[PDB]
């Protein structure tokens, strides 16, 4: 049974609700982004209308085989009427194709559902500037002040400099980057660009990247692993055993691996600067964990919410324990008292 924070009152609509069977009264199912916790349930057998971005629609069709007749892609930044209700999709600054959804209810209430997002000041100059929001359904993944991490641009600067230095000292080093979902593509794309290489990967991952509308993608990626000195591997293989096993397969072309594991936040963020990050090393293999986040920091979240001034906030993450829910409610009340709304 579908929880309350996935229903949109006063409409026939749900958000990210595909794992509960047929939801009573749902005439349109919105999908914010192609991450498995959110799409859990969709397949070729789905026969209700799905509303989403163009990129999410390409993934639904090619990766999950949803039939074309049930896929309803909408452009971004454009007022659209769905089942007699005005909606807008906005870029969420999460993974490719990820959106926030603004719903203009028949009674006059305006609701914003963030999906998963990484808040940014550029959002203060979208179509959100123009009017009031009564209800915010908020991605609270990192809603506590201990969650700190750098900008994505600082993290990419560290990875490019680290890779370029290593392969210039040793032309026979291979670079490996872990993946398990869409998102964070700038990590392997930026590194391959500085090294003058295409990125090598499996047929399955190539297919997924081909759905993403990335400009000049055919110039950037390949399934021919031998021609490439940046390889992608599933995240589970990013360990000393998995990497040794991979280097054997490369036919004595390489004598060293440098690997990157993009993570979310980790508690080494509470002491160390990005500059001071060091790898784990065994022999000719070194592994860097780098804190490249596609969710808001505490400070980014607080700025967004204090600017938007919603009348009510409904969290969508960390909602399963009394202590988590209580902690989030405390911060929402500080923010409101500090800013005066
Ligand atoms: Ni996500």
């Amino acid at each position: 049974t579908c929880p309350f924070y996935k229903k949109i009152p006063g409409t026939g609509f749900t958000v990210d609700a595909f794992q509960y069977g047929v939801v009573e009264g749902c005439t349109a199912y919105f999908l914010t982004h192609f991450h498995s916790d959110h799409y859990a349930g969709l397949s070729k057998h789905f026969t209700f209308p799905v509303y989403c971005s163009e990129i999410t629609g390409n993934l639904l069709k090619n990766k999950l085989h949803v039939q074309e007749q049930y896929i309803h892609p909408l452009p971004l930044d454009t007022e659209c009427i769905v089942n007699g209700v005005k909606v807008v999709l906005l870029d969420a600054n999460h993974c490719p194709g990820a959106v926030m959804i603004l719903f203009y209810l028949p009674n006059g209430t305006v609701i914003l559902h963030t999906g998963d997002f990484r808040a940014d000041p550029s959002m203060e100059r979208s179509l959100l500037a123009d009017q009031k929001v009564h209800m915010l359904y908020l991605d609270t993944t990192y809603c506590s002040p201990e969650y700190t991490f750098p900008s994505q641009q600082e993290v990419i600067r560290f990875a490019i400099n680290t890779a370029f230095e290593a392969v210039t000292l040793n032309p026979h080093a291979l670079v490996v980057c872990g993946t398990y979902s869409i998102g964070k593509e700038k990590v392997f794309l930026a590194i391959a660009d500085v090294l003058g290489s295409k990125v090598g990967m499996s047929q399955e991952k190539y297919k997924t990247l081909q759905c993403l509308n990335i400009p000049e993608i055919n110039s950037l990626i390949t399934t021919d692993m031998c021609s490439s000195l940046v390889h992608l591997l599933p995240m589970m293989q990013i360990n000393f055993k998995g990497l040794q096993s991979h280097l054997k397969k490369c036919g004595g072309k390489y004598n060293q691996i440098l690997a990157f594991r993009p993570t979310g936040w980790t508690h080494s963020n509470k002491f160390t600067r990005i500059a001071d990050v060091i790898p784990q090393t065994k022999g000719n293999i070194s592994i860097y964990g780098i804190p490249y986040s596609e969710h808001s920091s505490y400070l980014e979240m607080k700025r967004f919410v204090q600017w938007l001034k919603p009348q009510k906030i409904i969290p969508t993450v960390n909602v399963g324990t009394w202590k988590s829910r209580s902690t989030m409610e405390k911060y929402f009340r500080e923010w409101k008292l500090e800013a005066g709304y």
